[PDB]
RNA sequence: UCUUUGUCACCCUGCU
RNA sequence: AGUAGAAACAAGGGUGUUUUUUAU
């Protein structure tokens, strides 16, 4: 029964909304500005960083004059004279937490917060790039397809594997191995056992992510590498190279920022009385009645930033180009075409001329086509840069492959088709 | 019983 | 595992530096 899970989603949303209207009562943020997105985004960032046992270690060490480690904050954004200002403020950890508990009947409800971190992470990946990290690893950048959701902490929602990507697993494993061959003490001790268990756990997560026989066999052979070595890296490399085709739909939860919260409850939709279906028509049934705004820099066409943030929230970073095209009815791409800059604002950047905009947040729109498309010969030439498996690997790899673009998963339907 | 970490590079030693 | 045999090896010791800002 979904409905008890829905009772869960309801209790967490109402706890969080209690805290939200409390915070506002401490914020008196205007209703108009109640939709300028960057404000509530950094507002989110606040409570995100607010939770860190490691930061607790930070304060314990007191290595630097970190801003009252027991208290945290960042730049906030109010206006004057129709123009806007920057304000560095900071709340106190225990105080926010105490709100949080009497916002959560004394509990925490980490669920919605982790959801918000999913939000921030998908935003980053959709809006930014980290090829320089691959430079730190040394493999093809265009491998990027499987970096969906890269920026998530090692202690964040572990079931987030729903979004944690293959390439993430690859690169983190390579890290562990690299650092592993950097020390013998790395394995001696209970630290060794616990890290080994977690390592194998990551391997098992990868198994779950794999769905084909030869892949299972190669990944298993990998798992047997009980000692950190070097060849395993290249095995994983070519396995990923073959899997570039061999992709299955991942969990893509159309997580939208919470800034809606005020207007969300003003619209009357508690996650309780109706639960929710985050995948399906429910997301598109809530991305039209809402309303959200954003601070604007001139001489950057506000329409570019519009499309960028819209699809960023849409989390379609690796969706079919032409699918997204018929999805919004006006051409889209990776950012290279998305001629704009970041949605937020940097410190030294001079806000002294910025502007405001009631931004557009809509689109055009069963499974008419399979969107199937083979690859290009460069894809197979990728292999020539290099067990029994490679025979089978090569075999299917040369005839014909079923899907060109990375992924095309969404419960989308027609807007006027709210039932289907 | 499903709980690595806020990130990596350089020296030296050869019986004292 | 193996060398070896009344106790050992299967290497041993030091040096670095993180809160933001983003696309080739």
């Amino acid at each position: 029964n979904a409905t008890e899970i829905r009772a869960s989603v309801g209790k967490m949303i109402n706890g969080i909304g209690r805290f939200y209207i409390q915070m506002c009562t401490e914020l008196k943020l205007s209703d108009y500005e109640g939709r300028l997105i960057q404000n509530s985004l950094t507002i989110e960032r606040m409570v995100l960083s607010a939770f860190d046992e490691r930061r607790n270690r930070y304060l314990e060490e007191h290595p630097s004059a970190g801003k009252d480690p027991k208290k945290t904050g960042g730049p906030i954004y109010k206006r004057v004279d129709g123009k806007w200002m920057r304000e560095l403020v900071l709340y106190d950890k225990e105080e926010i937490r105490r709100i949080w508990r009497q916002a959560n009947n004394g509990d925490d409800a980490t669920a919605g917060l982790t959801h918000m971190m999913i939000w921030h992470s998908n935003l980053n990946d959709t809006t930014y790039q980290r090829t320089r990290a691959l430079v730190r690893t040394g493999m093809d950048p265009r491998m990027c397809s499987l970096m969906q959701g890269s920026t998530l902490p090692r202690r964040s929602g572990a079931a987030g594997a729903a979004v944690k990507g293959v390439g993430t697993m690859v690169m983190e494993l390579i890290r562990m191995i690299k650092r592993g061959i950097n020390d013998r003490n790395f394995w001696r001790g209970e630290n060794g056992r616990k890290t080994r268990s977690a390592y194998e756990r990551m391997c098992n997560i990868l198994k779950g992510k794999f769905q084909t026989a030869a892949q299972r066999a190669m990944m298993d052979q990998v798992r047997e590498s009980r000692n950190p070595g070097n060849a395993e890296i290249e095995d994983l490399i070519f396995s990923a190279r073959s899997a570039l085709i061999l992709r299955g739909s991942v969990a893509h939860k159309s997580c939208l920022p919470a800034c809606v919260y005020g207007p969300a409850v003003a619209s009357g939709y508690d996650f309780e009385k109706e639960g929710y279906s985050l995948v399906g028509i429910d997301p598109f049934k809530l991305l039209q009645n809402s309303q959200v705004y954003s601070l604007i820099r001139p001489n950057e066409n506000p329409a570019h930033k519009s499309q960028l943030v819209w699809m960023a929230c849409h989390s379609a970073a690796f969706e079919d180009l032409r699918l997204l095209s018929f999805i919004r009815g006006t051409k889209v791409s990776p950012r290279g075409k998305l001629s704009t800059r970041g949605v937020q604002i940097a410190s030294n950047e001079n806000m002294d001329t910025m502007e405001s905009s009631t931004l557009e947040l809509r689109s055009r729109y069963a499974f008419s086509v399979q969107r199937n498309l083979p690859f290009d010969k460069s894809t197979i030439m990728a292999a020539f840069t290099g067990s029994d498996m490679r025979a089978e690997i090569i075999r299917m790899m040369e005839g014909a492959k079923p899907e060109e673009v990375s992924f095309r998963g969404r419960g989308v339907f027609e807007l006027s088709d709210e039932k289907a």
